[PDB]
């Protein structure tokens, strides 16, 4: 299993734009387009990413592309911020794999929200962050995705993903 492996399992593959959880204009591997509520926009920003007139539909290896700049942008801000890095670089290989996802889905402001949980990773205590990080809006609102995502922080293995 690697990060690329369980983002493709929570967020899955769609070729044609569609709507995401909170009701935003996405496409191929939980590429966002756009939080406008117009279609047009979606697909004008479609374009623009993938360089080409594309109707609102793409190809594999399109999806694919954009997937792979999405992981790495999301490494580079996690690198990049302050309060992120931090936790990053305390955390054992599969542990991180765990916090790219969760910046991959909330971006990094929203994840570098989670102060107190962030301190409890760091300090390695497992079962109290798990607690804390289902107190959350987050996990709520796609509470299978999380409850994953939580359980990996928990055990340190992939078997919530196998």
């Amino acid at each position: 299993m690697n990060i690329f492996e369980m983002l493709r399992i929570d967020e899955g593959l769609r070729l044609k734009i569609y709507k995401d959880t909170e009701g935003y204009y996405t496409i191929g591997i939980g590429h966002l387009l756009t939080k406008s509520p117009s279609l047009n926009a979606a697909k004008s920003e479609l374009d623009k990413a993938i360089g080409r007139n594309t109707n609102g539909v793409i190809t594999k290896d399109e999806a694919e592309k954009l997937f792979n700049q999405d992981v790495d942008a999301a490494v580079r801000g996690i690198l990049r911020n302050a309060k992120l890095k931090p936790v990053y670089d305390s955390l054992d290989a599969v542990r991180r794999a765990v916090l790219i996802n969760m910046v991959f889905q909330m971006g990094e402001t929203g994840v570098a929200g989670f102060t107190n949980s962030l301190r409890m990773l760091q300090q390695k205590r497992w079962d109290e962050a798990a607690v804390n990080l289902a107190k959350s809006r987050w996990y709520n609102q796609t509470p299978n995705r999380a409850k994953r995502v939580i359980t990996t922080f928990r055990t340190g293995t992939w078997d919530a993903y196998k």
